[PDB]
């Protein structure tokens, strides 16, 4: 009724996905198709969910009542906010469409309308509901809950308030709407950096300052509030300027309490990291600390977090390096999940779990390198059962990352190759016959080359 | 023919509460099986009788329960040695007599009692394999018999017989098999003989020795060549040596162990055992006695060396058990400090503690070696809530690594530093880069009223007083 | 909407509980935390549920939108009405809060609002419902039922009518509200006695007077109505003045019918004990009786009931006394429930069930003393299986209570200690070696002393 | 070889209704097993034949049912002795022959019939233990055999055979074990012999005697010393003596029973039974006959005394059963007065009456002793509603303790006081400090019309007329 003038702006999203195999990183899995929804905004752009085009090899858009599926280009994917930004090069796709208009943040129990396409259908569907809750959840972000039906094909299409105005992106009985502040940050992030970069972090771990003796011992007067820095990420800018046991008092003039919270709305507080996540990569921020009982204030340029075991790899292919059937790769969350399933946080080896939960990258290029598996062959008799075990050294030299290991192997002139592994194990191979064995092993397993292109 | 010798064991237990180490749990009574042997002795499982305050024995045909005496406990081999002063118990019973180590597929008959019943039960099966296994999880691995039968509480602790009526050992309920799998274990006669002979010679249990090394197989030919091994040589590479074992003063990492007491060790760590049978080389070590010496031949820097090594029991950083002693603890200002052992982790996190305990603690349980004889993993177990510890109430099972700048080696070390602390503040460095800071004078003064609140008799276990 | 002006008066309740072990009365169980709600009233006071602070060792309150958890003091707990009264010594907790305002008793199907905090959250939640029923239930008291959701964390927070006014205390799909009359009695009881005392009783058992021959045989004329006294509690004041077979005719001028009921509202009656429960401990009341066919009227000062097997012990620690490993304690309902579980009223020994259901205390200090268990040791060989068996005498003298038994044991100079037990059993111990054995048994079981402090 | 002697028992029962004691329940027929023995006799369970109005017997190979005669019923040992006048039943059957008391673990074969079937069934098992047990709950405990087999109705009452084809007693379906537990009982040959010899000598069943005492173990050494017991002495202390047993005139509380008929009683109440076997001393008592005398040796005030005690059957305040007699009752003004027995409680409160009956009544069931030979627990069972008893309609199973100021000793006592009451009022004192008051003249006058309403033939059972 009030949503009808924007229904011509809601498009059907056809996607072919080709997922990499993280357990066999030289393979791509079988194509599969999905259907979703999306909608046109200002500036020759289309919004949909990130999961709608995850690992896309082809995306097509079909306007309402149109007979044509236009090839689309993905401009940017925002993994943390489940948003993708699409465009279509062809001018007739855009000819005479009125884009969606956004509206104000609704309150709870407001009437909301999700408009999209059912799976297997080209005709607009329209679901009604009310905002069940509003929660900073999942980087944690604002997200609306609704008591309604997101028909899976409906995911990616717009939610409308009881005027004509868009309230966000539906995504898949209850459902969720990605709210407009999140969308705003994604769009502005893309406009600032001509790509997606994410939501910045202060790369620090902190401890509450609630105990009186702890506070007094560090020189905090009774009116001061803040959190004590436990550790700082070595790869973060902050590491040059903040120090362990600094007490963080405020961020951009916002007072941080002893439990790490800042004011949010009347009767409500939230963690100070939420404040940081509304900044943009490259912004500066004023961090005020108590250090050795003196107040210091630093201007800190915010950066994206570098995780030792990356939570994802941004659609990049996984890397690998093979010699003599030893498959080396790097540990990431998609690797752990592909190796150990949904409960990897309990089933993976404790050595890797420790690094996953507690280790910080000590340099920007540090990777956790493992022997993933050993492709059995005469050259590697007696080593076949090594699985997901860290490589810490090669012929006496520390292994920093996968490219580093590969270069050391390639340039090795000693008679033997000697890999120090975790659990105090060693692997020793005759250098000449190990390099000679590789090619036949690649053929047997249909591996296109001994290493991924990025090496 | 032998069943009169198969007694029911009634045990009263008073267990420490590892989560609340100042308490003992309610008295409770359990039943299990045991059997009469020669010399006015009864054998049963160690576990049937742990934390005993009273043990009684009942024969199948008489209502009377006889007060028994516990002579020795062998936790690692799960054997208890009992006797009974009342002679009415012994009169008219033919003791069980022991047979040779069974062959694979030999028939075995396990005689005992069901849970809650006082009637004889009889389970039958075959010896399905030899095995080196831990009878207590995380403890020293010993010879054992895997059998086709099922062993459940009640009958573990009863004797297993071969088809000639001789006893081939003590039934043992599997720790890793669901009862429906029809899989159980028999503590065999050479382990029983080791336990009894050990007690007979030393008037006490002295354990089962270990070599104190981790090893890696030498099956790859390039590995063997690069380490100078002649083509006829075989054995295993030493990965790491326990710093608290004496042999950490003569063996070295990357030595290749070739033989042990003259027995040739293969590249997979096995030695010949019997006709057509091979077993892990540790069985040569565990059949020795604590304090015995052993000839270890290694290849070091391409040369053969021979050491005679005096063998000791294994000291684990996170112990598999603490020998029925009370768990140590110490309290100041409501902070409860204790040490991490396997019973502690089981009490805190349940039977699945190898998946649900904090990864920091699991790491040390699975992989850390004690760096010194008295090293212990000290944790803040919990905080007994009070005004003195506002802001800290949620600290749980978090290692303490330093006190006012000094490393914490063990619980008694920490207890001493706290008691002799003269500084204005007590500063505990905890895991996860956390610190706890307390005013020394008020922290000590707060302790008494907190103990009163939780009915804690003493700020510390007796071993720290 | 209409409740908003009072939402700043609703607080979050954090409690650490340390429960005594009634089966091992020298032990306190492991700390556990709970979260609840509560709300501010006039006079620097906070209301919440009794179960929210049961066995508290620490209570903290957090105002709405506040960053601070203030330590609270428990002023009074009313077990029978599930109410606790809290205060906070710190003045800034009270600075500028507008307390809750109470409203009139609602009718059924009225709109009601419960305001509180979800478990794990610091943000106010608001649940709506209607009054399902109104019932004198559980001392039996008024209590409202509502068709709504009390989120467990929500228990302790206020219920509001469809004006702005408080209708009671919510407690934990249906839920209950503790109504304002109950709250009023609790507050006024606390103000009268500077503690909680409870709801007084007439300590009498009664029989209906409905049969004509029974009435005529006792001289009741056809217009007289009342109930016949069966027994009177020896420890009640009434015992000095009322007699068995008195017919109670009226209480404070309220006529009591043959079935024990009094008028309540049009078309509704209720038991006369309800009338007594709205008095206060220490009030006087006029009880009119027929005795030997004459009308007598007594002024009776009301008192709290003394139960032989107490229904609870008011947060007091359980008592115990040990000699030579014999653990003596007193039988109470928490002991019976801890020993025999939820169905103790069927699983406990019939001897104790008889006393529990039917026995009256014959003196104010009478306790039912049992051997709870025997901590096995050489000194007590042959007695190990005695469990929960009454001790009726020590060396020829009746045992009246636990303190009495302990004094007799301490002052015993005979060669032997001789305990007469129930089921015609005796326990005999050498006095000297039994006293000498105790200490080692206390050590083995980690018992701090042979008796609880109250002895 | 013996199975032709194993007969099916068809019984017609006419049971009293204990809840409505003026009624008999509908006639119904049940099947069970029995077997032919020597002397033109058949044995079966007493319970298979209780309240019999007709019993028939069927052999396995013939359609014909033979009218049987019930010679004697032994409720306590659950044995019935039958015979059959028609000689066609007896012709060509070899009677069952009895064997000696089995040893533990001996094989037993139980021959009978399934429920509803007339084909032979055969169950096998082992003698798992000797036992002293009640065959009727709350009744006198007797020797019994526990067996590994399962006994269910149909087959109880069939014979149990040892491996030499001899009968070792009568199968008995357990009262305390669920049928899936594969646990049953055999009434053994010395109990059968006692029953048969008893009938043969006295022309009737005379029961199994008891001593009429409760006792406490003397295992604590301080207890024994304080009572003057020399170190070689052992036995049990008398807690309480039945006031209705003759021996309440010679034994005393706190006597220590040392021996019975010269057999030495231990501190746990056991006596030697066979090689390696001990049993409770009551088996010496129950194998005697009612009226036999027994030598009881006690320690009293540190001196040995010896009594020869004439033994009688046990009189229980709340009887375990009433010997197939009709339950007594008496009615006035609609009040139904009856006595409390175990069948009454079972009829009123179901199989779980030990948990669901009023605690007052349970107390007396479990712990009260009759204070006199004719004492009974008298209750108002119910009130047959009428104008005369307005206000009392809900009184249920509440003891009557006095009538117009005089104690109620038993039902006939109360019936007499009511009938001879000349006072204006009848005043019944009931439990829970309640009184019932009725006008004597109108109460008596109301009774007839109430009986008519409920079709009650008579205001009282015949035993009160």
């Amino acid at each position: 009724v009030k949503v009808v003038p924007s229904m011509d702006a809601v498009v059907k999203v056809f996607c072919v996905h080709t997922e990499p195999n993280f357990s066999l990183p030289w393979q791509r899995k079988r194509q599969y198709s999905s259907g979703s929804s999306g909608f046109i905004i200002g500036g020759r752009r289309v919004l949909t969910n990130a999961h709608s085009v995850e690992h896309h090899t082809q995306v097509k858009l079909k306007k309402r009542g149109s007979d044509t599926k236009y090839l689309a280009t993905v401009l940017a994917i925002g993994t943390e906010c489940d948003i993708a930004l699409l465009t279509v090069t062809d001018d007739e796709f855009w000819e005479g469409v009125s884009p969606v208009e956004f509206g104000d943040l609704p309150a709870l129990q407001d009437a909301v309308t999700v408009v999209g396409y059912p799976i297997g259908g080209d005709t607009i569907s329209v679901t009604s509901g009310v905002v069940s809750r509003m929660e900073i959840l999942s980087t944690e972000l604002l997200g609306l809950q609704i008591d309604a039906a997101i028909n899976s094909g409906n995911s990616g299409g717009p939610a409308f308030n009881d005027k004509g105005k868009c309230v966000g992106i539906a995504f898949q009985n209850i459902g969720y709407v990605i709210p407009t502040p999140v969308i705003v940050h994604f769009i502005q992030d893309y406009e600032k950096h001509d790509k997606y970069t994410g939501f910045p972090v202060l790369g620090i771990e902190w401890q509450k300052m609630e105990n009186p003796d702890l506070r007094k011992s560090m020189g905090m007067e009774s009116h001061q509030k803040g959190v004590r820095i436990r550790r700082i990420e070595p790869t973060a800018p902050e590491s040059q300027v903040l120090k362990p046991s600094d007490i963080i008092l405020s961020f951009d003039g916002v007072n941080i309490a002893n439990d790490g919270t800042v004011p949010f709305r009347h009767g409500e507080r939230i963690g100070f990291s939420y404040l940081i996540s509304q900044k943009y990569t490259g912004d500066s921020a004023l961090v005020k600390v108590l250090r050795n009982k003196e107040i210091l204030e630093f201007n800190i340029k915010l950066a994206i977090h570098k995780r030792l075991i990356p939570a994802h790899i941004s659609g990049k292919p996984p890397s690998y390096f093979i010699v003599a059937g030893f498959v080396f790769t790097t540990v990431s969350v998609p690797y752990l999940r592909s190796e150990y399933g949904k409960e990897y946080e309990f089933d993976a080896p404790v050595k890797l779990l420790e690094k996953h939960l507690h280790a910080m990258a000590q340099s920007v290029d540090e990777q956790l390198v493992v022997v993933s598996q050993v492709l059995v062959s005469d050259i590697n008799i007696g080593y076949e059962e090594i699985v997901n075990t860290q490589v810490v050294a090669f012929n006496g030299k520390p292994v920093k990352n996968l490219k580093g290991l590969a270069g050391m192997v390639e340039n090795c002139e000693d008679e033997y190759m000697k890999f120090n592994l975790d659990y105090d194990q060693i692997v020793v191979l005759d250098t000449k016959t190990a390099k000679e064995a590789t090619l036949d092993i690649l053929t047997t397993h249909c591996i296109p080359s001994a290493m991924s292109d990025d090496l």
